[PDB]
């Protein structure tokens, strides 16, 4: 699949069965999704971005579909305005951003 | 040529002759750079991402070069911890997310 990005690059996702729409991000070292319960076993990080920080639950190895490829990766819960897949989740699938 | 993403995908671009590091971002929608004085001909912007929104100034018709590629395209400058280059730059340039 190409995306050409006159569009922003925004897929269907299911993180441990739950579906969500996620932004494809390079320039995300992470990935942040809210709206979604992933349980206990987390610890709490502090995410940087243009505003500023925001705290953020990490749960590690979490089971995720998406683009017909299964990976299991770190994903962060907070409060983010739209769902964000960084690199962490963009190499696994092997993807790539071509000139 | 192609970013792999298991780094930062940034480069060393030309704006209007400065040379300055940006990272190219699928999840940006515009291109903020700071340390760049162009002008007092912009137009005032505020532009939001993770942990809030800043004040950003709007140029158009800005000379950037990318890998020897020269574009024209709007940037803005504003108080950003690392220079983007977002979506109305890379579609300029013919960058494409692949698969
Ligand atoms: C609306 C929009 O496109 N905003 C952009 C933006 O903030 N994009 C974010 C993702 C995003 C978009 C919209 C709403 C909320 C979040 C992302 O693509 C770019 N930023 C770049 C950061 C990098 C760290 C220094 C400051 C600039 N990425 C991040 O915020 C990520 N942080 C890191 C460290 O990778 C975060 C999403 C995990 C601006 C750069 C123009």
């Amino acid at each position: 699949p190409q995306f050409s990005l006159w569009k922003r690059p925004v897929v269907t996702a299911y993180i441990e069965g739950q579906p969500v729409e996620v932004l494809l991000d390079t320039g995300a070292d992470d990935s942040i999704v809210a709206g979604i319960e992933l349980g206990n076993n987390y610890s709490p990080k502090i995410v940087g971005g243009i505003g500023g920080f925001i705290n953020t639950k990490e749960y590690k190895n979490v089971e995720i579909e998406v683009l017909n490829k299964k990976v299991r990766a770190t994903i962060m819960t907070g409060d983010t305005p739209i769902n964000i897949f960084g690199r962490n989740i963009l190499t696994a699938l092997g993807m790539s951003l071509n000139l």
